């Protein structure tokens, strides 16, 4: 990612929300940005909430999403515009439509500008609409797990990362990071109950991607072994990055 410290940056908290919807994504002195979003196939809805914090009405607040280059292809995102002038206090929503036509990396950026006792503010923050949003979880036999674990031919399409723990190797919390992921969490596939296992379809409106992953924590060792086989190179990737970031 960029150099440098990330406090007061774009992302601040984007990866507070690859694993869940619902939270505060942004908040300054006079704004704080909140979102709820839900997903289903290949389409999302978002809610974006702009409360102002101050006694004093905002003016001219114009939000405004930008999906750079390649990214618009991948993601058609619609939205409404929201009334301009926000009360001190007052919160105003701005509803997203979202469809994905294919798989993609980067995210789209949320720009607000308002004015605020005469001055011109401005904010960019990146919004956490990520390829891991539409997937449809697919339980499955064990059996069958291993029938398509095993039906992957192409390199390219199985992503590894061994990397260390960045938060508590607590089971819990790694069990529900996975199903906020979005892929099923299957029982009783990997011999050793320790180790997760998942598997989901993403969703798009050109391709449906079969994805399956195993989680391996070496709790001594403070680190784990992530893999994902799936049916697009490219969406092996980015999903071992979402998901590896989590841990």
């Amino acid at each position: 990612g960029s150099p440098g410290i990330r406090l007061g940056s774009s992302e601040d908290n984007f990866a507070r929300f690859v694993c869940k919807n619902n939270g505060v994504l942004f908040e300054n002195q006079l704004l704080q940005i909140g979102l709820k979003s839900e997903f289903r196939q290949n389409l999302g809805r978002m809610f974006i909430f702009y409360g102002n914090k101050t006694s004093t009405q905002f003016l001219n607040f114009t939000p405004t999403l930008i999906c750079a280059d390649d990214l618009q292809t991948n993601l058609n995102l619609q939205t409404k515009p929201v009334d301009p002038t926000v009360d001190g206090g007052a919160q105003v929503q701005q509803v997203v439509n979202i469809e994905c036509i294919s798989d993609f990396t980067e995210a789209p950026v949320l720009n607000i500008q308002f004015r605020y006792g005469g001055t011109f503010q401005n904010v960019s923050v990146k919004l956490p609409i990520t390829l891991n949003k539409f997937f449809q979880p697919t339980e499955m036999a064990s059996q069958d797990f291993f029938q398509r674990w095993k039906q992957l031919s192409n390199p390219q399409q199985e992503v590894q990362n061994i990397f260390k723990a960045k938060h508590p190797m607590d089971t819990e919390i790694t069990k529900a990071k996975i199903i906020g992921f979005g892929s099923a969490l299957l029982e009783e596939v990997d011999p050793n109950p320790a180790n997760f296992v998942g598997a989901g379809i993403i969703h798009t409106k050109t391709t449906q991607i079969g994805c399956l992953l195993r989680l391996e924590p070496n709790l001594q060792a403070q680190m784990y072994r992530l893999t994902l086989r799936t049916s697009k190179d490219t969406v092996s990737q980015r999903l071992c990055e979402l998901l590896s970031e989590q841990f």
